[PDB]
């Protein structure tokens, strides 16, 4: 499990991409002009993280056409309530859409597990490429996020949502 890395620019600030020849392992937050990753090629799971990111951001109308890399992160690797939940999230919830954190532990098998689906959203190694910003509050409030309301708020706003882009 060899790990490479590749930082790409991006509305949200820096992302640090990495991963392996088996998979993607991890997208971080480090904080309007497309940008390159700072170092191109393999293994394929990142150049595929690199073409998929910079279409959400910059070609949103053709995201579906973008292949999700395959995931190599450890959450993948064993069967947990954590990993049902992201895999049904990076499933059912496309671009644009919301569902609620009830919502999502109802289709992780639990209705009462919403408290569990929130804190799975934080245990999400790949943020945006797993939507965990698209899970809400059933009042209709954006709710909290790993990193930062603003950004929630970036993204819901990017995918159509009637609230602001905020300054980032
Ligand atoms: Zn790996």
């Amino acid at each position: 499990c060899e790990m490479k890395r590749t930082t790409l620019d991006s509305p949200l600030g820096k992302l640090e991409l990495s991963g392996c020849e088996q998979g993607l392992h991890e997208i971080k937050l480090l904080g309007e002009v497309p940008a390159p990753a700072a170092v191109l090629g393999g293994p394929e799971p990142l150049m595929q993280c690199t073409a998929w990111l910079n279409a959400y951001f910059h070609q949103p109308e053709a995201i579906e056409e973008f292949p999700v890399p395959a995931l190599h992160h450890p959450v993948f690797q064993q069967e947990s309530f954590t990993r049902q939940v992201l895999w049904k999230l990076l499933k059912v919830v496309k671009f644009g859409e919301v569902i609620s954190y009830q919502q999502l532990a109802a289709l992780a098998g639990n209705p009462k597990a919403a408290r569990a689906v929130g804190g799975a959203m934080r245990g999400n190694p790949v943020p945006i490429l797993i939507p965990c910003h698209r899970v809400v509050c059933s009042s209709g409030a954006v709710g909290n996020y790993s990193g930062g309301l603003a950004v929630k708020e970036w993204l819901l706003a990017h995918e159509g949502h009637r609230l602001g882009k905020p300054g980032l």
